[PDB]
């Protein structure tokens, strides 16, 4: 096979309660601190310069973020599925979507996801590590 054709997977550390990311088989999106889940294996695949999509492993659904600021994952990707990727001061990146371009994916301490209208740039919420996933 050509190269990049094997994709290597990432976890996505949420800094606001130290959560990883997760994307459930249903599309719901959440946050868990057991690093053995099977949900939290994320592909980040470069799409254009600067911008990624965001692809649960195991769900076998890409994330994305409604046009109300809900994150949830599907199957197809759309236009709502990309995300601009910058690293921040701190080492962590932020994931900011390409369709609504104020807007961030976030978590809350609680684990569950916090509203795209709700995010903005100095919030903990919005800073995500990538981890190895070995």
């Amino acid at each position: 096979f050509p190269p990049g054709h094997f994709k290597d997977p990432k976890l996505l550390y949420c800094k606001n309660g130290g959560f990883f990311l997760r994307i459930h088989p249903d599309g719901r999106v959440d946050g868990t601190r057991d690093k053995s889940d099977p949900f939290i294996k994320l592909q980040l695949q470069a799409e254009e310069r600067g911008v990624v999509s965001i692809k649960g492993v195991c769900a076998n659904r890409y994330l994305a973020m409604k046009e109300d600021g809900r994150l949830y994952a599907i199957k197809n990707v759309t236009d709502e599925c990309f995300f601009f990727e910058r690293l921040e001061e701190n080492n962590y990146n932020t994931y900011r979507s390409r369709k609504y371009p104020s807007w961030y994916v976030a978590l809350k301490r609680t684990g569950q996801y916090k509203l795209g209208s709700k995010t903005g740039p100095g919030q903990k919420a919005i800073l995500f590590l990538p981890m190895s996933a070995k």
